[PDB]
């Protein structure tokens, strides 16, 4: 059973591609172990939570409310919107839209909410006040997944979204309500079966997001630990592979198994 670091390398092997990682102490923040922790790659959907972090944010400052109910048409559904296309009707409420994004990852409820504060622009300002300024969002649903080499629009670092994601889910950046609500949303993934989840035992807890993007690019990020609880952040990107779509989950899924089979140490 390979060491972590063995098997992200061996991962850059298989996949012909770069392959970023990063775990942290989610007490402490303290970085365990890393790979290419600075270098820059797509976020791909995995940017929602960051911007269901900025929704919530909003909520607490009396800016935004959970039930609000927004009603939009057939002409604002992108590809991959499972829950928004059927709600073309009845509308979805900003808890809907953040569930839909982050659990199901709906495209369209992503761009919903985009537009709810503003638009890409706004998230990045978010980060920036947050203390952020490498992770950046420029462009809205489908655009900002094509992943271009060396782009740096829409990309992160693995260790800056770690730290984003760690300050999201236990700082003191929302409100203790807004932050379980955060949580709870990842731990509903219902689309990330086949990445780190599949290598989970019975008991563990996942709170997940994932993402896909062209030119090979996947990716995850996770607060996940033993006996029902949350001990550890690990985000993993990949970006250039050829590879298939389940071969890049694969190796994900191993990644996955690494750390876990070593998590004892």
């Amino acid at each position: 059973h390979p060491e972590t670091l063995v098997k992200v390398k061996d991962a850059e092997d298989q996949l012909g591609a770069r392959v970023g990682y990063i775990e942290l102490d989610l007490n402490s923040g303290k970085i365990l172990e890393s790979f290419r922790p600075e270098e820059r790659f797509p976020m791909m959907s995995t940017f929602k939570v960051l911007l269901c972090g900025a929704v919530l944010s909003r909520i607490d400052a009396g800016q935004e409310q959970l039930g609000r109910r927004i009603h939009y048409s057939q002409n604002d559904l992108v590809e991959y919107s499972p829950v928004t296309e059927k709600h073309l009707t009845d509308g979805m409420t900003v808890r809907e839209l953040c569930s839909a994004a982050i659990t199901m990852s709906d495209n369209t409820a992503a761009n919903l909410l985009l537009t709810t504060i503003g638009g890409p622009k706004e998230l990045t300002a978010f980060l920036h006040n947050m203390g952020d300024h490498v992770t950046r969002l420029d462009r809205w649903n489908p655009e900002l997944n094509e992943a271009i080499p060396n782009d740096e629009r829409d990309t992160t670092m693995p260790v800056a979204m770690a730290t984003t994601l760690r300050k999201l889910l236990t700082g003191e950046l929302l409100t203790l309500a807004s932050r379980q609500q955060l949580i709870d949303w990842m731990e509903a993934d219902k689309v990330a079966g086949p990445l780190l989840r599949s290598a989970l035992p019975a008991g563990w807890f996942i709170a997940d997001k994932s993402g896909a993007g062209e030119r090979g690019s996947r990716g995850i990020i996770a607060a996940l630990g033993p006996d029902g609880k949350p001990s550890r952040i690990v985000v993993i990107y990949t970006t250039g592979s050829q590879a298939t779509m389940d071969e890049r989950n694969r190796q994900i899924a191993e990644i996955g198994a690494s750390l876990i089979k070593h998590w004892a140490a």
